[PDB]
């Protein structure tokens, strides 16, 4: 009946290779072969013959993870072929990958571990290909228990294995590859970190069609902020004015060698021999630059040349993270013109500016209980406003002659304290301020004292001309002083940073003493 046998199965085969679409006649395969069971009649070569079904069985009970059935019938066949070649790891692995979201996930491991020592005991499409699965699988594992190093090393492996066929997608390549990239910067191995991202480049260039290119072009920006911010090293305002005292040693020769080895496993992810080439060719032609002296323009052309894409992701926003790259663009731009050592430009300030008028219209569209982006926001006005007061001291002192009109700048300097009196005057009214909005007391103390320790250093910076004004600022000091005397050391939360009160403290005393300073001058307008 063999004959009968084979052509049963034929027959069936195609109508699985499909409200459900199956289960339907799908038992009646199994009747046939249940049938086929009885007078089966060596016997190994019986047995053999069975077990197909019974994986398509446990296959087809299913039931969209709600079954148990399947489990039930599989474990059996399982433990069968146990007592009973790639069967075995042909069933396994989708055994436990039940158990995976069941999330007995440490047990689920030992089955993987166990196929992958199937796989080293031993020494066409499963011979070339059930590797690949199983590594896959394998990686994500692992991020709940971040043995970041590990997972890196198989994701890596399994990219190489991956360009022997001709299976190649643009989202299981990029979409993987960019996020890997920022594990290498924070080890800070950007000599080595950058043949990742920049042959990412090629792949992609042969729906997410377009928004693909977001993740894209994000990955650049974490690339060159961190390598401006890491010259931060010596100040010259805290470190000595005389730069690059030790020896530059933009080459040395001791350094190559051992970046060669590092070089030799990069060098491994090159396949197709010439047109990968070309590609780390143009490659390194952007990778131009690599620690600079004189960087000024080179940066800022890594900027406007990213800056594209950064403007397509902002089209590709709905305004709702616009706001995140338009920011971070700001900052990123300001620390340009500030570590270009060079006094005589505010302009990427005001552009700044314009950029924050944009951002705050927002708040005019969106008045809702954003508080921590109205923190944000009120952050950069403090940063901007710093801005003004060291651009304001810069001026004060390159003062050689006479004096002109800079009181229109002093002006504007106290509408930035009006603009920030405004701010905290918000967080204000949050606790404090409002009918609405009332509260018992500061017992939120800790970021709300920073920001006061801020608005703090701004009354110190009330140090105007007016005459009328000044003696009623002298008295507005003062109690502000008191207030905050009041508001930490009486609060009794200690809790408080020790560091910041301390620093009010010696800022408390430094307000008593001209304090009675300014009652020594009323009162000898007194005599």
């Amino acid at each position: 009946p063999w004959a009968e046998v084979c052509e049963k199965f034929q027959a069936a085969l195609a109508l699985s290779r499909v409200p459900y679409k199956s289960k339907y006649s799908a038992r009646a395969l199994l009747e046939e072969v249940k049938a086929l069971l009885g007078p089966a009649p060596p016997v190994a070569q019986r047995a053999v013959r069975l077990a197909v079904i019974e994986f398509h069985l446990g296959v087809n009970h299913i039931d969209t993870e709600e079954l148990s059935a399947g489990e039930e019938h599989l474990v059996k066949c399982l433990r069968l072929l146990r007592r009973y070649i790639s069967l075995c790891i042909q069933a396994q692995n989708n055994l436990g990958i039940l158990w995976s979201e069941r999330e007995e996930i440490e047990t689920a491991q030992a089955y993987l571990e166990s196929s992958e020592a199937l796989y080293n005991q031993y020494m066409s499409k499963r011979f070339e290909k059930v590797y690949t699965h199983n590594l896959y699988y394998l990686a994500q594992v692992y991020q709940h228990l971040e043995m970041f190093e590990k997972a890196a090393h198989y994701c890596h492996s399994t990219l190489k294995r991956q360009l022997e066929h001709n299976a190649y997608h643009p989202i299981e390549w990029a979409i993987n590859a960019a996020t890997l990239s920022q594990f290498y910067i924070n080890k800070l191995c950007f000599m080595e970190a950058r043949h990742c991202l920049s042959a990412a480049n090629v792949i992609f260039g042969q729906e997410l069609y377009h928004q693909r290119k977001g993740e894209i072009a994000r990955c650049w920006i974490k690339y060159c902020l961190t390598l401006m911010q890491n010259a931060q090293l010596s100040m010259q305002d805290n470190i000595g004015e005389l730069d690059l005292d030790k020896q530059s040693e933009l080459r040395a020769l001791r350094k190559k060698e051992l970046d060669e080895e590092e070089s030799i496993r990069k060098k491994a992810v090159q396949f197709g021999t010439g047109e990968l080439c070309d590609a780390i060719s143009a490659v390194e032609e952007k990778v131009s630059y690599l620690r600079p002296l004189d960087f000024e323009e080179a940066r800022e052309l890594f900027l406007l040349g990213q800056h594209y894409v950064f403007e397509a992701k902002e089209f590709f926003q709905i305004d709702g993270y616009v706001t995140d790259h338009i920011e971070v663009v700001q900052d990123h731009s300001a620390l340009f013109k500030v570590l270009a050592f060079f006094e005589t430009d505010m302009e990427r300030r005001c552009k700044m500016h314009k950029r924050r008028i944009a951002m705050l219209e927002p708040l005019t569209v969106d008045l809702n209980p954003q508080y921590y982006l109205l923190v944000n926001r009120q952050i950069q006005f403090e940063i901007a406003h710093a801005y003004y007061d060291m651009m304001d001291l810069k001026v004060a002192i390159a003062d050689r002659l006479r004096d002109p009109d800079s009181h229109i700048v002093k002006k504007i300097n106290n509408l930035n304290k009006s603009a920030l009196k405004y701010y905290q005057l918000f967080l204000d009214s949050l606790r404090d301020p409002n009918k609405v909005f009332p509260e018992h007391i500061g017992e939120d103390v800790l970021r709300p004292a920073m920001l006061a320790k801020f608005r703090v250093a701004r009354l110190y910076g009330k140090i105007i001309t007016a005459d009328p004004k000044k003696e009623l600022e002298n008295l507005a000091t003062s109690l502000e002083h008191y207030k905050f005397i009041v508001d930490y050391c009486e609060k009794h939360p200690e809790a408080a940073q020790e560091i910041e009160v301390e620093l009010e403290l010696s800022k408390e005393m430094v307000s008593l003493l001209p304090t009675k300073m300014e009652r020594f001058r009323t009162k000898m307008a007194l005599t």
